């Protein structure tokens, strides 16, 4: 009879697109607005609004996680050729996550929401695995041509301080022509990478696993290999044996195989390219990409990024736009929002928003443990064509019965 | 009286799979079937004898008589270089081999109904279909020791003007570097061979590629598939009501996780390679999968066994200790191969054989008759017995004695 919100400090906050962004001011409205004050800064990361600002808003928002150390994103649309027609666009925009991703550095943490009624695919996934992607480098920052007909392919190192070239043949085309790519990873990019997996392996508590290709890149897989190894030896062994855990390298074929069989439980560093597949992979294996997180840790250890890890669900959008109903998962948007609140309350000492960070995260996870759940976690019980209409909540339904027991559960604890 | 087998190229193999081999010979092969064998060793103290030639040698003998059946081989890591001090870390044949004939490798489970899946909805198989030839598996990468710039250069061979692109500046220290390739006529001899496959199967066909990234390498995979399919497969593929689509890697591995299989999956050699390991393992057991590798000529074929030596149960049968050795993908590298052979020389003897082999394997599995790996799958192996399972010998012998069975049965 009487009450005062939780102030929750400086936020970075990008508005997204579609069925997301529907989503994501639902969340705000039931959820963390009528709890949380916030110092938000808001950058309208819209396909318009980017389009409308040449992508300015794009780099601004990101200079903005800098600065406030936490930034929670919403998911974006990122032009191609149909879109740039269906929003007739100036330019076909870079994806908005590789321009905050290359402008902030770091590793992207990626990890399934467990609930104990939602069966998984892979039976014998019992406890989670948590996909650390070096976010720099590799085909991501890759120079690719066609090559036009026969000829020579070379790729070519030139000191920059004086001393000789080296060129290195990548093959003479002598029947037709084909593809041909250059790429490139740094050292202090790699560095990062592990000193962020064996960092998030101990706090944790799980074994860590890098998984290259070193049987054929010798030297490029080499140098992730070698650089993880060292960093162990010199700076982390003693802590990982300590807490029973431990660090090994893995071929990225047997490594697959392996998570698949195992129960779960590990830190998986993955290169780029691997990272972004098999976290989709791992993601659906679990039962639903809407129950997928997603942290970017930078390497200050101080700035984080989190978002769901799934897209703008077009598909429900589409039929949100011309007014049939969506069973549309919110739990991975109310994650980023959740993780980011989280980390604020660390960096603040904030145990009022800590706490109803973690709250929210409980009261997700305990509706849909008592039975009140999206269409997508439904099938993944019954199986899709076994779905009656009675057995899961439309998109309003569900934030409607979480804003409910919310309610009951911040009103309990005080 | 046996049956006329014709000329086969066979790659001998290391360790444990080297002793299963002789033994699926001797037991399986020889008492019913006459060869022409050409035999290549490549065992890892043969390849390191020759500087790798006899690699070379065995893959030009397979475009020569057009079937090779290859056993496991080591491929050398450092501990290897000091077991046998090598004169270099060698590459893996299969790499030399996969260079010299181009082709698709196709892989595919083999499915046991006792050996449970991992995948809740895989009930029908998925075959990949990788690409043999180029990117990551021709490569070369080095390293960048500091500052300075890596550039890519195309210098056509008819002395028009060369083209220089930066791969990158390296301005803060050193790091990685690497160049790699692909051939319009290889792509295209993948496009049509999995074109064919979804064909003779029945079964729709994906392509995976990372084109939102690489907008020319992928993209060019992409654009030959597409051309190729409309001009050559778009009609045939619609009377049987199956259909061709390029999907994003990342969306294709989601896909399939919640697919029921019954589809061929077109990958790129990298994921073809890491993609068949993850299925073969979500169908039950990593080791039970084929891998036959079909080249562009349409007439010549190698199959593998796909796995490694099992460098743990060579050690225990060379002390004389019992093992228990999972043969059935080296069984089905020969039957695999001997079908094939059958096919080019119109043999329904050698036929009929191959898949009467085949059905013993799955058919004694499938009574209870299986190896120590295989018993694990059903029980957890905390709970296995020396009961549940057989030896390597006594499952060989079982094998051997059912496949007698089956061929006096047959006639
Ligand atoms: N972070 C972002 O800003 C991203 C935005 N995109 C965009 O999103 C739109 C559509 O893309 P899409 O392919 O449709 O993917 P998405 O995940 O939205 O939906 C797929 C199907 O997954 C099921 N599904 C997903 N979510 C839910 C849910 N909550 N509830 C229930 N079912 C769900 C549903 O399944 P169904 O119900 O249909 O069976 C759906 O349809 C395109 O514009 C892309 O640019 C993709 C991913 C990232 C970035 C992009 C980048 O940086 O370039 C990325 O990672 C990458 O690099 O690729
Ligand atoms: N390929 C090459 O193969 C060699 C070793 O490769 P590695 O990665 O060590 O994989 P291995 O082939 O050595 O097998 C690894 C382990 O998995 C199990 N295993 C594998 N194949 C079988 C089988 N056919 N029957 C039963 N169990 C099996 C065994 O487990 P256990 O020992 O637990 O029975 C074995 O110890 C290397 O030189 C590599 O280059
Ligand atoms: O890659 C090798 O060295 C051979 C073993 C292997 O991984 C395969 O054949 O798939
Ligand atoms: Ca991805
Ligand atoms: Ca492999």
């Amino acid at each position: 009879h009487m009450s005062k919100k939780i102030s929750g400090g400086s936020v970075v906050e990008m508005q997204g697109d579609e069925m997301t962004r529907i989503i994501w001011e639902l969340i705000k409205e039931k959820l963390i607005f009528p709890y949380v004050e916030l110092d938000l800064h808001s950058y309208d990361l819209g396909i318009e609004n980017r389009d409308a600002t040449n992508d300015q808003v794009t780099k601004d928002a990101a200079e903005a996680i800098k600065k406030h150390n936490v930034g929670v994103k919403c998911a974006t649309i990122t032009p191609d050729e149909k879109r740039v027609e269906e929003f007739k666009l100036k330019q076909m925009w870079k994806s908005p996550n590789g321009t905050i991703r290359n402008i902030l550095g770091g590793t992207v943490f990626r990890e399934a929401i467990i609930c104990k009624n939602i069966p998984r695919l892979v039976s014998g996934w019992v406890k989670p695995i948590i996909i650390g992607q070096h976010a720099y480098g590799d085909q991501y920052r890759a120079t690719d041509f066609v090559v036009p007909g026969p000829g020579k392919v070379e790729i070519t190192y030139t000191p920059s301080d004086g001393t000789q070239k080296v060129t290195y043949l990548v093959h003479n085309f002598e029947e037709g022509g084909g593809v041909a790519m250059g790429m490139y990873n740094q050292d202090k990019s790699i560095e990062d990478f592990a000193h962020s997996s064996f960092q998030m392996a101990l706090s944790k508590g799980w074994p860590l696993y890098l998984s290259t290709k070193n049987t054929i890149l010798k030297k490029y897989d080499g140098r992730f290999k070698d650089i993880f190894q060292e960093i162990y030896d010199k700076q982390y062994k003693s802590q990982f044996e300590a807490q029973k855990i431990w660090y090994e390298h893995r071929l990225i074929d047997d490594m697959v195989a392996q998570a698949m069989k195992s129960e779960g439980g590990f830190i998986w560093a993955c290169k780029n390219y691997d990272g972004d597949v098999q976290s989709d992979s791992v993601a659906q294996g679990y039962g639903s990409l809407g129950m997928m997180t997603s942290v970017l840790v930078c390497p200050d250890g101080k700035t984080v990024e989190a978002e769901a890890a799934h897209g703008t669900v077009t598909r429900h959008y589409r039929m949100y736009q011309k007014g049939q109903e969506t069973s549309t998962n919110p739990i991975a948007s109310i994650f980023a929002w959740t993780r980011g609140l989280a980390h604020r309350a660390k960096l603040d000492n904030n145990k009022e928003l800590a706490f109803f960070a973690n709250a929210l995260e409980e009261v997700s996870i305990e509706t849909i443990e008592a039975g009140f759940m999206t269409k997508d976690l439904a099938a993944c019980i019954k199986g899709l064509p076994n779905v009656q209409r009675s057995d899961y909540l439309n998109t309003f339904e569900f934030m409607d019965k979480l804003g409910e027991n919310l309610k009951i559960k911040l009103a309990q604890a005080k």
